[PDB]
C-alpha cells in the first residue's frame, strides 16, 4: 500500500477552472516537494470536455506508478470513469490515484487531508498538505460508487450523488466559477432566501440488510420488500456521499470517513424554515448541523439507493458535475481503488 | 463533533445496578445526577437491576419507544448486556438505533473513560468521571459506535462494545474481582502481582488489518467458520506463545488506563495489540505504568505489537482458554470477530 | 511460502509400485502425524501408467490445499506433466505439491530430506521424514525442465533426463522393481559387464553466456544451435544426464555441490573411453557425492541452462524422470522456480 | 563434499604479498606451506605482488593454461584482486574457472578462516590456520563459490568474494587499519573504541529473499538500473536508520567471527545482516563477543535481522557512504549487488 | 430426466469405506468387483473416505462431468451422503441427476438388497450380494427412485433415499455402534436386548395416504402450522417405532415390506402400537427374514402407503435413524419426491 521510490506520475492538470492558475500553483507549491521526494512527474493539460476520460481510456498505464489530478472533483470524476470504460477495467482500476485541489470543489482532496488529521485548511494550504500526502506515498483503498439511469446509462460516483437544493446550487454556480470556494456561498444564499422543494421517491438498503450490481433490481421493478421506501415524496435536497467532506470547507458529514462499502446518505425532507437551514448550512463548516435539532434532517448509512423525480427530469449533479435524469439508482462497492492518503 | 442530538426535553429510563459505586450507585446518581438533570429538563425513571441478564432481558422486551435515550449507571459489563440485549430481539436493526448512554458507577468505566476522553476533558477518575458524563448527557450530542461480533467454538455469537482480552489481562481481570471493594486501583494490585508471578499463553491469533480489506442479526463477511483455516489475505502470527491478546474497539482500557493513544478509531475499525512471550517483567511493568499517560508506545518494544484490523480470531492452543468480554469472564477454545461499524449511538460530545 | 493450518490435501498414491506396500506404510507411518498436524486428506488410488495425470488433469484444483504424492519420481513427473496439459497450466502449476516416498526410485524426496538437513535416510525412516515436512507446512519453489522432442512432443521434467548407461539401467532394471534401491545397483552392475557406448551430439548453454511457457533460449530442433551454445567435440558416450536436484536416487548423491540455484540445472556426461574398474568406482563413490573427488578425465560437470541431444543412430532410448521415453532428438531448457513443493 | 579434484602431481601459481604477516608472508610460505608442498607433489612459482593492482593486472594477462590453480597468500584483498582480474578478461567465462586457494597471511582472513570451517577444523588463527589451509590444498578436493555482482551509482561494476559492509563493520575496517601491525584484535579495539562514539547511519536497504524469486562480464537479470525503484517482489526495509548493513557469501568475517552459524549459503544465496539504530552499545559488543563462537543469534536481540537474499540495494541517505567490500575501502552514493551461482572453483575440504 | 442406460465404454468414481466388511471391503473390491469391470469395459477411480461427512463434502466439490456414475462401496449411510451432498450444490438440479450405484460392503445394506431383489435375484448376502450388485453395474440399466424431502423444526433440511426411523429401531440402530464389529448380525443382538427392555416412546404422528433453491414440498405446511385438514392424525400418542421405508428391504436379510415395489411418489408408512408383546414384536422381526411378518395380521403393527407425514416427539426430543445414520430432533416432517434420481438396477 506504498508508491516506489523513486517513482513516477503523470499529472492531468487543468490549466483553467476555479482560477486560470493551477499550472503556476503546481510550479509553486507542487513541484519543489515532488522533487525532494523523487516523484517525477508528466504533465498533461486537459483542453475540454472528456479529454481527460478519453486520454485515460486510451492511456498505456503500465509506464506509471500513479496518476495525479490537479483539478476539482470533476476531474477524478472523467479519470475513474475513463478507467472503468476500458476493456481492462478490472485491472486499471487498481492504478494508485491522487487528488491535489486547484478547481473550486475539492471535497475528495478536503476529505482526505481531514482523514490525515489536518485542520480544515482552504486554497494553498490544502494544497501543499495534499501535496505532503502524495510524497509520503501511502495509499488506501475507497468506495465507489456505481450508479444506473433512465435510459441505461451506467457511470461511476467517487464523492456524491446530490438531488435538489445541492444540485441547483452547484447549477447556477457555475456563472460564478469566478467566486471560487465562495461561489456555493452566495450560491445556497440566495437559493435560500428563495428556497423552494422538489418531489420524488427515495428508497434505499441500510446497512443493517464493470463489477455486478447484486444489491440492485431493474428500474422498471419496484424496489425490493427489505428496501426501505422513504414515506415523504418532498424534499428540499437529497445526497449520497462517499467522504466526510462536500467542499474544503463543508464538512457535511462529521461522523468522518466511511467503512468500506457504505455511502453517507442525507435527506431534507420539505417543511423546513429558511432562517433553519441557514443554521443549517452555516453549522455544516464546522460540522456542527447534527448538533441541532431538527426532524427534517435525515441520516443513514446505506449500500444502495434509488431516487425517481416525481413528474419528468430531475437535475443531478454526480461528483458536482451536471446530470439531467428521471431516475438513478446505486450501489457502493468497496475497496474499489486506491488513493494516496494519510 | 456530534452527528445526533437527544431532544430538549426528553425522557431517559435509567438502568442502575444499586450493588455499584461498589454499595452506593443509587446515592451517586442522587446527589452527583439527579440535580444535573433536573436542569436539564431531562425526566427519567430508574429502574434497579442487580441479577446477571436481568438488564438484558429487561431492554429485550422494553417497549423503546417511550424513551429517547437508555441510560446505564453501572460498569462496562452493563452496558455489554443492554447492548446484547437489543441485539437479541426480532427488531435489532431498529432497536440498537435507541441511544445509549453510560454513566460509571461500576468496577471498570473504560467506556466512559474513553468518551470522557474524546470530549476533551482531563483524565478523571470515581466522581469527576460521573459528573463529565452526566454533563456530556445534559449536553445531549450523540455519536455513532463500532460494535464488535463474537463467535466463540461453541456456536455461541454474542457483541462486545468495548474490548476482547486474553491472557494476562483476562487473568488479572477474573483474580482481581476480589479486591473490588479497592476500587479501580484492583487492577493495578492484580497486575503487580501476577508480573510477579508471570504465567505465559500459548495459542494461534490470525487478523485482517484494515489495508488488506478488498472488494439472526448482522452477517459477518469476513469470517469463515472456526474449523476452517482463515483466508489467505489475513495476517497469521508466527509466535504462538503470548502475555496477552487485547480487541480494543476505544481509547482507554479502564479510566486510568489511556492504552490506545494513537487516534479514535474509523469507522469499522478496532485496535488490536498482542504481547509475545519472553519479555522482561521489568519492561512489562514499564508498559502499564506508561499506559496511564498513554506513552507506552512512545518506548518501541518490539515484543508489543499493534494492529488497525477488521477482524481476528484467537485459538488457544491447550483447552478452553479464559477471556474477558468487556470486562465479564467467558470460556472458549476459540473466538473470532468482525468489527461492525458505527452501529449504535451514544452521548457523548 | 506456507500452507495454512488447517489444510487438506488429495493424496494420490500408487497401492503397488515400488514393493507394493503404499498403503499400509501411508496407514502406518502417515496418516498418524498428518491427524496430529491436522491435516485431512483424501486417497485416490492409481490404477495405471497416466491414471493419475488424468485425474490431475480434470480435477478441480480449488477443493486442495496441496497435491500429495505417495509414489516413485514417476508419478510426481505424471501430476506435474498433467497440470501442465491444462488450459488453465498458469494457475494451476501453483498448487503446491509434496512427494512422499513409496516407489523404488525417490531421488526427490531424497533431495528434499537433503536440503532439510538430515542424514541419507533410506525407506520408512525417509517417508517420515518428507511427512514431517508436510506437516511443517512450508513451501519452496522448485525448477522446472521444459523439453522438445523430435516428433515435436513437448513435455515437463521435476528430476531428470538421461540418456545411455542411466536410462538403459532404467529400462531393464524395470522387472526388479520389488528389491527397492537395489534395483539400481543390480542393474548397473548387470550393464557394466556388457559395457556399451551410444552415438550422438551434445549441445548446451552454460549459465555465463546467457501454449506453456516460451522456451526463449531453444530454436527449433531441424535449425543447427545458436552460435554461442556449446557443441561438446566427442560424439560417443557411456551416459548423459541432466539433474534438477542433489540425488539420483536415495542413495545417489549424484550432485554433491548441492540443491541447484534458480533457473539452473546439472548437466552431467561420461564420455567414451573409461574402464569399466573405474565407471564402477565413480558409481560406488557415488553414494557418499564422492564421485567427483577422482581424477577422472571422462567425468564432465557443467551447470547448464538449456541442452540439446540427439542421438545419431535412429531412435535413442531415455529416460525422464525415470519413465522410459524413446526418440530421435530431445533439447529443454530450466524454468526458475516454476512450482511449490512442501520442504524445509 | 569434493566437487572436482586437483590433478596430481600438479603445479600451482603463489601470488605473495611480502608486506603482509607484518612483512613474514614469504618466511611463512617458506616454513609452513613450502615443506607440505614438496610432500603432496605440489609445484609452485612465487610471483611477489605489493603495489596496488599488480596482482590484478598479473591474472589479467597470465596464460592461465600452465597452471592447475593459482594460489594467493595474503588477506581477502588479494583474493578480491585476483578474482576481479579473472572476469575483467574477455576471456572470463574460461578464465573464472582455474582453481583458487586463499592462504591466510596477515589479518583479514575471512575466506580462508570460512574454507578452515567448512571442512570441520577449529577456529585455528595465525599458523595454525595456515597449515589447515595448506593441509587443503594438499589434499587437492575442489568446491564450486557463489559470487558477489556489484554497481555503484558511479556505474562502476566490481566483483566481491566475501562481503559487502556498511555503517559502523566499514567504518571499523576503514579506522582500523592503522593498528594492522596488532592483527586480528585491531578490530576487537576499533569496535571497542568506536563503540563510544555509536552513531547510526541513514540509508534505504532493500533486499530480494530467497523464497520470492519467481520465474562486459554476466548479466545481472535480477538489477534495475540504480535510478528505477526496485522491483515490487523485492521487500523494501521500513527503517532508514541503521548501525551497519553486511551482505556476506560465507561463515566468517574474519578468523574469530563466526557471523553466519545458521548453515552454509546454498548456490546462488547470501547472507543478509543489518543492525537497526536504537541497540544499546553494550548489547551491541555483547553480539560482536559472542560472534566468536557463532552465539550471538542466540539472544534474539531485535535489532539484529538475518535473511537469506540473492540481491540487495543500499543507498545512503546523505551523499557518499563508506563502504567496506571484503575489507577494501569503497565510497559511494548508492550499490546494489547479486549473487552468481557457483561461479569460481575453490580448494576446500 | 433422460434414459436408463449407461455408456459403454464408460468411466465410475468409486467411494469406498475401507472400514467395511469389517476392514476388507478394498479387498472384496479387489477380487469381487474388479475383473467384473475389467470386462465391461468400466474404468474407475477409487477414493478412499475416511471420517463422517467426507464423501459428502466430496461429491459436493466435484467436478461431475468426468464420470459417468458415481459408485458408493459400503453401506447405505454413504449414499446417503452422496445424495445430500449433490442436494447442496448450487447446480442441485442437474447434479442429482448423475447416475449412482449402490454396492455393498459389510453391514447396512439395504439399499442393495432391495435393488438385488427388485432385480429378481434370491436374497443372499455377502460376496454373493457383491457380485449381483456389481453385475447389475456391468448391465449398465438404470430406473428412477424415490427421494424423501424431510425438514426438522431446527429448520434443517436434508434427504433420505432409505428410511427415517424412530423408537424401537432408532435405538437398536444407535445402541448397535457400541459393537458394530459383529456385522448385520448385531441388529438382532441389539434387538434381542432392546426387547427384553422393551418400552414405548411418546409421539404425535400424521400422514397423507396415497388415496388422497431445493425441490417444493408442496404437501407440506410448516412446522407450527397443524397439519391440513385431509391428513390422517393417528390417535395413538404411545409407539414402539415409526417406519417411513422407500424400499423393500430393511437390511439384507430383512424382507421388510413384502407387497410390492414402491410406485413413482409413494413410500411405505409402518408402526406399532403401544401393547404388543415381546414374544410378538420378536416373531415379527424373525419372519421379516422371508417376508411373512404381516401374515400374522397382529393388530399392533399397522402399515400404509404414504406420500407425506410429520412426526412430533413428545418425550422432550427423539433420537431418529435416517438411512441409518444418527441424528436427533422434537419434530420432522417428510415428502416423498417421485423419480428423482437414477440408479444402477434390473
Ligand atoms: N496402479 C498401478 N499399476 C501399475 N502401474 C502404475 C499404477 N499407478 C501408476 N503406475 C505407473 O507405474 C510407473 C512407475 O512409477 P514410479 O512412481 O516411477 O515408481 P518407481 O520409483 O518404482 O519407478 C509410473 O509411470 C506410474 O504412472
Ligand atoms: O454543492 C453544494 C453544497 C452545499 C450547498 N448548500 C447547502 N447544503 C445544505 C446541506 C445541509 C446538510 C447536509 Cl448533510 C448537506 C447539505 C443545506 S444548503 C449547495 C451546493
Ligand atoms: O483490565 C486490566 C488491564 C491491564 C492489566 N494489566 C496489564 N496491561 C498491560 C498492557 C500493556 C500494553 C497494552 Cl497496549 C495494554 C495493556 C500491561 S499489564 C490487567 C487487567
Ligand atoms: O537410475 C539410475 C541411476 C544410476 C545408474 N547407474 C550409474 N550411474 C552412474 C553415474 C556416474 C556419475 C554421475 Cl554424476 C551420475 C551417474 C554411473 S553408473 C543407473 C540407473
Ligand atoms: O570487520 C569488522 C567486523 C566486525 C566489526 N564490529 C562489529 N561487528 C558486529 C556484528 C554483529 C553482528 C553481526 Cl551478524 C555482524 C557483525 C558488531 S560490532 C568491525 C569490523
Ligand atoms: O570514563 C570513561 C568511560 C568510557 C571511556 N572510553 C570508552 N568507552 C568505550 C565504550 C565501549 C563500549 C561501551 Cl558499552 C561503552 C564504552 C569505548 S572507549 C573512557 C572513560
Ligand atoms: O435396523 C434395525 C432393524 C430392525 C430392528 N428391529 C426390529 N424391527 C422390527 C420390525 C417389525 C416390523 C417391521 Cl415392518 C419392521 C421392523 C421388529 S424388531 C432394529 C434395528
Ligand atoms: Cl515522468
Ligand atoms: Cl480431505
Ligand atoms: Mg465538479
Ligand atoms: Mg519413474
Amino acid at each position: 500500500g506504498v508508491l516506489p521510490r523513486p517513482c513516477r506520475v503523470l499529472v492531468l492538470l487543468n490549466p483553467r477552472g476555479g482560477k486560470g492558475k493551477a499550472l503556476q500553483l503546481f510550479r509553486s507549491h507542487v513541484q519543489p516537494l515532488l522533487a525532494e521526494a523523487e516523484i517525477s512527474f508528466t504533465l498533461m493539460l486537459t483542453e475540454r470536455r472528456n479529454h481527460a476520460r478519453e486520454l485515460v481510456r486510451s492511456e498505456e498505464l503500465g509506464r506509471w506508478d500513479a496518476l495525479v489530478v490537479m483539478s476539482g472533483d470533476g476531474l477524478m470524476h472523467e479519470v475513474v470513469n475513463g478507467l472503468m470504460e476500458r476493456p481492462d477495467w478490472e485491472t486499471a482500476i487498481q492504478k494508485p490515484l491522487c487528488s491535489l485541489p486547484a478547481g473550486s470543489g475539492n471535497a475528495l482532496a478536503a476529505s482526505l487531508n481531514h482523514y490525515a488529521g489536518y485542520e480544515q485548511v482552504t486554497n494553498e494550504d490544502l494544497l501543499t498538505n495534499c501535496t505532503l500526502l502524495l510524497c509520503r506515498r501511502l495509499l488506501s483503498p475507497m468506495n465507489l460508487l456505481s450508479l444506473h439511469t433512465a435510459s441505461g446509462l451506467r457511470l461511476f460516483s467517487v464523492l456524491s450523488l446530490a438531488w435538489g437544493f445541492i444540485a441547483d446550487v452547484d447549477l447556477e454556480s457555475e456563472k460564478y466559477r469566478r467566486l471560487g470556494e465562495m461561489r456555493f456561498t452566495l450560491g445556497t444564499f440566495l437559493r435560500l432566501a428563495a428556497l423552494r422543494t422538489y418531489r420524488g421517491r427515495l428508497a434505499y438498503l441500510p446497512v443493517g440488510r464493470g463489477p455486478v450490481d447484486a444489491h440492485l433490481v431493474p428500474l422498471e421493478e419496484p424496489v425490493p420488500s427489505h428496501w426501505t421506501v422513504v414515506p415523504d415524496e418532498d424534499f428540499v435536497l437529497v445526497l449520497a456521499l462517499l467522504h466526510s467532506h462536500l467542499g474544503s470547507e463543508m464538512f457535511a458529514a462529521p461522523m468522518g470517513r466511511c467503512a468500506a462499502g457504505v455511502m453517507h446518505l442525507f435527506y431534507v425532507r420539505a417543511g423546513v424554515s429558511r432562517a433553519m437551514l441557514l443554521r443549517l448550512f452555516l453549522a455544516m463548516e464546522k460540522g456542527r448541523h447534527m448538533e441541532y435539532e431538527c426532524p427534517y434532517l435525515v441520516y443513514v448509512p446505506v449500500v444502495a439507493f434509488r431516487l425517481e423525480p416525481k413528474d419528468g427530469k430531475g437535475v443531478f449533479a454526480v461528483d458536482g458535475e451536471l446530470m439531467v435524469s428521471e431516475a438513478v439508482q446505486g450501489q457502493v462497492h468497496p475497496n474499489y481503488f486506491w488513493m494516496v492518503s494519510g
